[PDB]
């Protein structure tokens, strides 16, 4: 596995609090990155990862004028465009719901006015899995009538092992401590 050895030979050669930062958080980001493509797998659609929303438009609608527009600079994970609906997907990974939230009223908020004026039928989707059991939670109505069942096969355990690491070696640090 390159991307396990990788951050393990960074774990193992890491001294300093604020490089084992940088670690955690590229760990939590390649758990994340994993399970958007593990999940775009399943359902057979288009893996992205990070999508600007003015390229999203121009996709889906090719004859807009994105001037007459003041469109947020959003970058959601993913998209599904149908033909005649547009499925915004941003993934997550995490036992708990704050995430989740915190992005649907980003996306609902900075997203849906510029999609309605423009006229495009837009959905807001968050889908997420709890590293620890595996269980998915999807916000989205229609994404859910689109993928009722999600057939992945997830095992997060490897990125778990990682970061058990990073937190025992920095375990009686306390400026690493606070930065987590
Ligand atoms: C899970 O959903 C997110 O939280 C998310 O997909 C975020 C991202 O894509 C960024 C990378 C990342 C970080 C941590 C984790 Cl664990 C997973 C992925 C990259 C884009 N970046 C947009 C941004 C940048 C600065 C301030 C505000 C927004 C956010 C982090
Ligand atoms: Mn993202
Ligand atoms: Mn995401």
């Amino acid at each position: 596995d390159p991307m396990y050895e990788q951050f393990l030979q960074r774990i193992q050669a890491v001294r300093t609090a604020t490089v084992a930062k940088d670690i955690s958080a590229d760990i939590l980001e390649a758990r994340h990155d994993y399970f958007g493509r593990e999940l775009c797998r399943a359902l057979d659609i288009e893996y992205r990862n990070n999508v600007l929303l003015d390229e999203i438009i121009l996709d889906v609608y090719p004859g807009v004028n994105l001037m007459e527009y003041n469109v947020p600079h959003v970058t959601p994970d993913n998209y599904i465009w149908t033909g005649d609906m547009l499925l915004i997907l941003d993934y997550k990974v995490s036992v708990g719901h704050d995430s989740t939230e915190v992005t649907y009223k980003k996306y609902t908020t900075l997203i849906l006015p510029v999609m309605q004026e423009i006229g495009i039928n837009t959905e807001i989707c968050i889908i997420r899995a709890n590293p620890v059991t595996n269980q998915i939670s999807i916000v989205g109505e229609q994404f859910k009538r689109l993928f009722p069942t999600i057939p992945v096969e997830l095992n997060f355990a490897r990125f778990f092992e990682l970061r058990k690491m990073l937190l025992d070696k920095f375990a009686d640090d306390e400026e690493f401590l606070m930065m987590i």
